[PDB]
């Protein structure tokens, strides 16, 4: 699935769950 890291430190979009899941770590630590 595609997801959008529209968060207040990124404003990015990622055409894969693996690419958002691996990136979301950088917004948890
Ligand atoms: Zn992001």
């Amino acid at each position: 699935m595609v997801y959008v890291c529209h968060f207040e430190n990124c404003g990015r979009s990622f055409n894969d769950r693996r690419k958002l899941n691996r990136h979301k770590k950088i917004h948890t630590g």
